[PDB]
């Protein structure tokens, strides 16, 4: 029901970014067909049809090619060379479908000294300065889950590449190959820090900057009950609203941006936030511009009113799952269809007319 | 001359996710005109034309609308209602140009108890379970910069929304409004953890999961020189390669996935990595499938061979900046044009024939 209704996608079963990108297309209305080796409980595989094929066999290669012959997009996330040796590489695909957006999702890229090397998110972000910048200054870097490599700088860039190439195709009449490497996407994801580095506004010191937990006004605080609030009161007026709620006299504190006294500032705020429960502060700052919010664990998210009101999550069999994003005023997406039984590839071919 | 060459984008100057989305469009060849309030050293403002106008005045509003009538996309990132009051709301823009993709970038969304409330990245990810999940278990949550709210679940979702709507526009001949809320995008960004929580494969316990630093084989380790390597050896055979490079006898270690013995495994690995310098580990692995990589600080990145060969970065003046991502085989993106002097708004309108 979304904006991508009409769009046909072949997804070669992979892990991490590939399936995430395929899920978002499906979310937004795309007809995604995932080819697996010969009924799912991975919510990630919502909004598909699943077929099965041995791509190492003559019959399996031939069917996949018939399916690809009728697709708009192909998603693959294997090592470079893998689809080639299978006979499903870009050059082989062009012979059956020159309108195909051949989307290749990797960590290191299609080429380069590391392109044949195994890796995971933490590796791609360690090589480009990102991982080094995450965590407290007094200890080793901490991975920001696999949000930055696999998803933010991964599947999200594959998607931009895919949708950008479809725009191109409206005038060229032709597809092309999208080489989405997590080491690249994630660097453009963090371009703000690269920009700020050049103007003296970000340093290579972990835990000592405006947005990394270094600023007492941009960090979490432990409250009386061991639970946490997030403070993000960057602007002076929001910061002022923040002090007031805490019952602190501004004239008694160090200036917000005297970094020399940041330890003193943080200590006073720590004492303030520790004096009451997280839910107390959420009540104090409920409607304010203080940029103070309760840090909710996954299990609690479903009870937060702004989360509820906006239907950010739906209940899908044994748990909450995020509704599609972003939102569209005219061609709104449907609630995702759950993973179902595998179906006959020929039936998919029949549907598509292949 | 990237794939979005031809696309016309009016960007109403803002902070964080909006400019980043506009940057990525321009990176990929879009004609982006940024209207600012009346030459930059924010490399983030690369690939633009900058014009200036007073949107509150009769005249400034008039020109902005003339610009908008000739555009494909409008990006705005203010509080809901702001453009409405200016006379640049979706309904007003529709009257001049019903093909316009009106892209509204916010943290809380257009509607809901928090839609009028101030906030920043940290606040949006505090409300949807994300920030709670980030950092060591024994400490308060750490913010993963503004990578997940502003960018990964922010600009990136705005971008996917923009390009999805353009796809739909081919059929309907019409545009629509994209409501891109960081609270929504970041939740879809983290869909994997929502999926896993439902099958017992992820817990709300910070720092005690497979991908959050909890697993000894998926975390950083400090080396003899006080620098760090990242270990990402999820699969048995990568883990096995990792142990072989360390000179550890697997028969003498606890099993990779015996969680009960993780502290013991981590102590053994800690002791090993601490015995030589990062660049020694750098060299011992460097080539293998051990998923061990050096943790490079921003300042070191430009010296890494894989970074160099693939031209992930370019030198702007005074520093390295990320080249466009992802990459396109046929319509390759140009090296970004640096920020230039403000252009005359009438001159852009002349260009666009507006
Ligand atoms: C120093 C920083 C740059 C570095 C930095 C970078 C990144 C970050 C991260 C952490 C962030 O999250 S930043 C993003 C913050 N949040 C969002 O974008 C969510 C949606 N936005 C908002 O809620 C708000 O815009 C907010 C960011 C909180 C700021 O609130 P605000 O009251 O200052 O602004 P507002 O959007 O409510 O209203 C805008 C105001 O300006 C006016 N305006 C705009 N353009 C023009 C123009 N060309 N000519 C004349 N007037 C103009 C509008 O009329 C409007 O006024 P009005 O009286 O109608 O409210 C933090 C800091
Ligand atoms: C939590 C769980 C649920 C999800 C999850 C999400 C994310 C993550 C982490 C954090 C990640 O980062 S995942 C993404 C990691 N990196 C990448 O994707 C980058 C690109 N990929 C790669 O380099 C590799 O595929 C890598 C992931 C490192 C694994 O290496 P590998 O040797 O196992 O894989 P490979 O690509 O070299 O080989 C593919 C192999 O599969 C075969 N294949 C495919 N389809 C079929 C079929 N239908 N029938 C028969 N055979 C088939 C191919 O022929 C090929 O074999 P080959 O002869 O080429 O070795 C982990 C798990």
């Amino acid at each position: 029901a979304g904006p991508l209704s009409g769009l046909r996608v072949v997804e070669l079963a992979g892990i991490g970014p590939g399936p995430h990108a395929a899920m978002i297309l499906g979310d937004l209305g795309a007809d995604v067909v995932r080819i697996d080796r010969p009924i799912s409980r991975d919510a990630m595989l919502r909004n598909r049809r699943i077929v099965t094929a041995d791509l190492k066999s003559d019959q399996g290669l031939e069917l996949a090619l018939k399916l690809i012959a009728k697709a708009d997009v192909l998603i693959e996330g294997y090592r470079p060379g893998v689809t080639e040796r299978l006979g499903l590489g870009p050059e082989e695909c062009a012979k059956v479908n020159d309108r195909l957006i051949y989307a290749r999702m990797t960590g290191w890229g299609q080429t380069g000294p590391r392109s044949q090397q195994a890796g995971h998110d933490i590796n791609y972000i360690s090589l480009n300065g990102i991982l080094h910048a995450i965590g407290r200054g007094d200890e080793r870097p901490v991975p920001p889950l696999n949000l930055v490599g696999d998803f933010g700088g991964g599947s999200m860039f594959l998607l931009v590449g895919i949708l950008a190439a479809l725009w191109e195709r409206q005038s060229s009449g032709k597809g092309q190959v999208v080489d989405a490497a997590m080491v690249d996407g994630s660097s453009v994801l963090i371009q703000m820090m690269w920009a700020m580095r050049a103007t003296g506004m970000w340093t290579d010191t972990r835990g000592a900057n405006m947005l990394d937990g270094g600023a007492p006004y941009y960090d979490t605080y432990e409250c009386a009950d061991g639970r946490y609030v997030a403070v993000g009161a960057i602007e002076p007026q929001f910061y002022a609203a923040m002090l007031a709620g805490l019952g602190l006299d501004a004239a008694e504190l160090p200036p917000q941006n005297d970094r020399a006294r940041w330890p003193e500032l943080r200590a006073l705020l720590t004492e303030a936030f520790a004096s009451h429960d997280r839910d107390h502060w959420g009540a104090v700052f409920a409607n304010s511009d203080a940029c103070v919010t309760p840090v909710l664990a996954f299990g609690e998210v479903h009870n937060e009113p702004h989360i509820i009101e906006r239907n950010t999550f739906y209940e899908a069999n044994g748990g909450w799952q995020p509704m599609p994003a972003p939102r569209f005023s005219r061609t709104a997406s449907s609630q995702p269809r759950p993973p179902a039984a595998t179906i006959d590839i020929e039936a998919v071919l029949t549907d598509w007319d292949g």
